[PDB]
C-alpha cells in the first residue's frame, strides 16, 4: 500500500489523489450544525497543513467548514521534498479540492484563506474562478519577495536557467527573523514535518514563478479580500502588499499593517497573534452572515 513519507499507511489517512497520482493528505474540521460556508486553508513553502489547527478550530466555531492539504512535496503529501513541476500543480491542486468538496456540499459560499506561498497559491486560484470565490484572507501573502533575497537568488537562478545543476540550493532561512516569538520559532525548529533545509534552487524559481504570476493576476483580481502584513517582514516584502491593495480590482478589499510584526503573523506576539485571529472572525463573520 501506497505510504506517506512518513511511512503511514494513506488508507489510515483522509487524503485525495493528484491529476499527477500523487497522494495529497488532507485535513478537515466541520461544526456539528449546518455549515455556513466552506474554506480552503493554503499553507506556504516547507510547511504543512497541521500548522493551522487553532485558526481552523476558530473558524469551525464560525460554523464554517474548514478543509485543507498539504500541497505536492510539503508535509504527509507525496512527491519528492520541496519539489515541483510548475508552479500552477499547487492551484490545480486546491481547484481540484475545492471542486470535491462543492461536490459533497453543494450551494455553500467558499473561501480562501493562504499566508506566504500559500498565499500566492490563493490569488493565482482566485484568479482562474473570477466571481466564484465569496472571499479570501491573505496573511503575509506572497506578492513581492524581499528585494535582496530576491536580487542574491536569481543569481543561483542564472547557473540553473543556463546550466544542468539539479541539486543546487540556496542556504537557508533564519527561523529567527520571521516571527518575534521565540516559542513559536523553537516549535517550527522541532516540527519533524518541517523542511527547513535551503531552498533547492529549482522551487525558488518556482517562486519566481509565482511572483510574475501573480503580477499578471492583480488587475484581473475582483474577488473580496482581508490582507494581513507585518511592518517588519523579512520575507514577503510589505511593499507587495501596498501593491495588492493599489492594483487589484477587488471593490471589497482591507488591509491591516501589524507595525514592527515580522512574517508570520498568526504565530507573532500574542498581542499580534489574538488581533490576527480577531481580524479574520470579524471579517469571515460579516461575510458568512
Ligand atoms: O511560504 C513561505 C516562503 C515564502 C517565500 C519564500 N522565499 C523563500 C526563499 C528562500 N531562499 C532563497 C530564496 C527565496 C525566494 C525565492 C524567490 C526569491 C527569494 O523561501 C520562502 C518561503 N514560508 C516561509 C517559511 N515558513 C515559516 N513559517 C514559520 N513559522 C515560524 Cl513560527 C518561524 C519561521 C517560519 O518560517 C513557512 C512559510
Amino acid at each position: 500500500p501506497r505510504r506517506t513519507p512518513q511511512s503511514i499507511p494513506y488508507q489510515d489517512l483522509p487524503h485525495l489523489v493528484n491529476a499527477d497520482g500523487q497522494y495529497l493528505f488532507c485535513r478537515y474540521w466541520a461544526p456539528t450544525g449546518t455549515p455556513k460556508a466552506l474554506i480552503f486553508v493554503s499553507h506556504g513553502a516547507g510547511e504543512h497543513s497541521g500548522r493551522y489547527e487553532e485558526l481552523a478550530r476558530m473558524l469551525m466555531g464560525l460554523d464554517l467548514l474548514v478543509f485543507a492539504h498539504d500541497h505536492v512535496g510539503h508535509g504527509q503529501s507525496e512527491g519528492e521534498r520541496m519539489v515541483v513541476s510548475d508552479f500552477h500543480v499547487f492551484v490545480r491542486d486546491v481547484l481540484q479540492h475545492v471542486d470535491s468538496m462543492q461536490k459533497d456540499y453543494p450551494g455553500l459560499p467558499v473561501f480562501l484563506l493562504g499566508h506566504s506561498m500559500g498565499g500566492a497559491i490563493a490569488i493565482l486560484t482566485a484568479a482562474e474562478r473570477p466571481g466564484h470565490f465569496a472571499g479570501m484572507v491573505l496573511i503575509s501573502p506572497l506578492v513581492l519577495a524581499n528585494p535582496e533575497s530576491a536580487t542574491t537568488f536569481k543569481v543561483l537562478a542564472a547557473k540553473v536557467l543556463n546550466s544542468v545543476l539539479p541539486n543546487l540550493s540556496s542556504g537557508p532561512i533564519d527561523s529567527s527573523v520571521l516571527s518575534r516569538n521565540k516559542t513559536e520559532v523553537d516549535i517550527y525548529n522541532s516540527d519533524p514535518l518541517i523542511c527547513r533545509a535551503g531552498l533547492k534552487v529549482c522551487f525558488g524559481i518556482q517562486l519566481l514563478n509565482a511572483v510574475s504570476r501573480v503580477e499578471r493576476a492583480l488587475p484581473k483580481l475582483t474577488v473580496p479580500f482581508l490582507l494581513l502584513q507585518g511592518s517588519a517582514d523579512r520575507l514577503c516584502d510589505s511593499k507587495g502588499a501596498y501593491l495588492l491593495m493599489e492594483l487589484a480590482k477587488s471593490q471589497d478589499k482591507t488591509l491591516k499593517i501589524y507595525e514592527g510584526a515580522y512574517h508570520v503573523l498568526h504565530k507573532e506576539l500574542p498581542e499580534v497573534t489574538n488581533s490576527v485571529f480577531h481580524e479574520i472572525n470579524m471579517w469571515v463573520s460579516q461575510r458568512t452572515a
